[PDB]
């Protein structure tokens, strides 16, 4: 059968599957009471995508769509009538949670709408519209196929093709930045549907281990980052989707390895279903060596014993 | 280790000068155009070229630290530059400028992010929406620095900062002109390090590239700023990992319908990274939503394509 492999990129070369800007740290942490359920950059080690992932770090967090005017809403002003990310049309009925690259935190996305080009003597950067996409408006409703989008800088115009760009998130007086607490969306119309299913360790002395980055942060969180954490950077999605290797156990062996030097850093559980644990108890920021990797070693007993990740 | 590419349709691919998806094929004649764009360079046993990285994420980002430039009604600051991954930059590095920087000539317009602020500030107060212009006497990405215009919010010195891309802007006296690389150390010193100028030798073809529809803020009313690469980032990461000695100079690429099973149209692939086909005109290919190129065979620069 195919032999299963990774990607061989070090940390810089490894973009977050959850918003799109680049990996900066492997980070653990235990659960505690977060519920890790994901939508976005998940995929089973054999090429299965789940939940609203896709390939294109340029479509996560991204709409698109077409613009309709919504009277009577100080946040809302207008909506906007989704697609898929790459402009295919999208149907409620489509088994997903949402549309494809659909942001999967709780909390206000903040990002620049773009439409119809205007002439160069309107003005600077007129077609460049700054709004938040807050997913506690009742009109986040993603899985039927319209999200709400609040104006900030520069007017919507209703009734035009239009692409949102992410620009990171925003926490307001009353919404907070939420990363594992999932989006309605349906609203308060249904509950979520097609959910790539939450993760944990379950293991003695493990942990799961994530691909960190920090979100850049419009409003709130002085003096704190906006962390959003991935269980895979797209890089591993997308080649998991390329080689679709048959999954000969639970659990796949990794080991973080120095090139350099030759010697392994530290080994973990890359789990069938797409996500990865550690020996290790505390929150802890890992330190790798620029020019380190992952690499697959072998197929393991379910109950293998890791050596301990240690500092 | 025998080449391949990946397989990927026309709307899983990534254009690697703009970070959006991948449109279209399209072939023209190079006419008075130089065709030497700085990323999405990668030859087939995978050495990059130019400016070119690995992530999209980081193709016309920057990152650094702002300084004032107090006075100066356009560029009200400057970016201190670093490479788009944090690692410190020095203008003596081989590279004509910091991985990722922009390769065309124009504005660039973005978000530029820095130190979080209060809840309280109001909607969107660490956003700044900024224009870096090629054209302006700060834009010297090569010696470390690119000059920021502010469209309205305050941009902060002495702040670590990103700026974000969201397009491209045409205004009255700046032209978007994809196919002129920057000054990237301004007027007075010429580029270095660069990518070589593509062009078809063969007769009866010419380049085909990878087309996308840019963002534009400004300008460009009833047009398309379209930004066309050699090759898509995935391809260029998959050259990169995959590192297969190339056997010839070119690889006969066929586009292929595995819906059907039939060939649409066959293509060379060039050992230094691009694409041709034989055709004569500016033409927009019409390719099937599941098909994608597939590699065939070695040949060498001679080999006479089936006209597109
Ligand atoms: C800026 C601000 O604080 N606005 C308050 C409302 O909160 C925002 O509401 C919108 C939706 O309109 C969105 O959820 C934002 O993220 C909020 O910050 C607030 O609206 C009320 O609370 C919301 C959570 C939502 O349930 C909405 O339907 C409801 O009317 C109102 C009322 O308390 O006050 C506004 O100042
Ligand atoms: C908005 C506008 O049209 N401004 C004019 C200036 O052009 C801009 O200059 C900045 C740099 O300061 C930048 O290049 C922008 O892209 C330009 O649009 C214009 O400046 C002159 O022309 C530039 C191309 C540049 O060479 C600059 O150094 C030069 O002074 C001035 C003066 O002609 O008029 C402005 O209206």
């Amino acid at each position: 059968t195919k032999p299963f492999t990774l990607p061989i990129l070090t940390i810089s070369e490894l973009t977050n599957s959850r918003f799109p800007i680049p990996i900066e740290q492997l980070y653990t942490a235990p659960n505690e009471n977060n519920v890790v359920q994901c939508q976005n950059g998940r995929c089973t080690l054999d090429g299965e995508l789940q939940g609203t992932t896709q390939l294109l770090s340029s479509a996560v967090c991204s709409y698109r769509g077409r613009t309709v005017a919504n009277s009577g809403d100080n946040w809302d002003q207008n909506l906007l009538q989704l697609t898929y990310p790459s402009g295919a049309s999208y149907d409620p009925t489509d088994e997903v949670p949402a549309p494809l690259g659909t942001q999967d935190f709780r909390g206000i996305l903040y990002g620049v709408l773009t439409q119809d080009n205007v002439s160069e003597g309107t003005g600077e950067a007129k077609n460049a519209k700054g709004v938040y996409i807050s997913t506690t408006s009742g009109k986040f409703t993603p899985k039927i196929g319209s999200i709400g989008l609040h104006s900030i800088t520069e007017n919507v115009h209703p009734n035009q093709q239009s692409r949102f760009t992410p620009v990171g998130v925003a926490q307001n007086e009353n919404t907070p930045f939420q990363q594992w607490v999932l989006p309605h969306y349906a609203g308060a119309l249904a509950l979520n549907t097609n959910l790539a299913p939450a993760v944990a360790p379950t293991f003695p002395g493990e942990q799961l281990l994530f691909f960190r980055s920090r979100v850049p942060c419009v409003q709130g969180l002085r003096g704190q980052d906006a962390f959003i954490d991935c269980l895979l950077p797209q890089e591993w999605v997308n080649h998991f989707y390329q080689e679709a290797a048959p999954s000969q156990a639970d659990v796949a062996l990794i080991r973080y390895v120095n090139p350099d030097t030759g010697r392994t850093l530290f080994e973990a559980k890359l789990h069938r279903s797409g996500f990865i644990t550690v020996s290790h108890t505390g929150a802890y920021p890992l330190v790798v060596p620029p020019n380190g990797h992952f690499r697959f070693d072998s197929w393991v007993n379910q109950f293998y014993s890791l050596a301990p990740m240690g500092t």
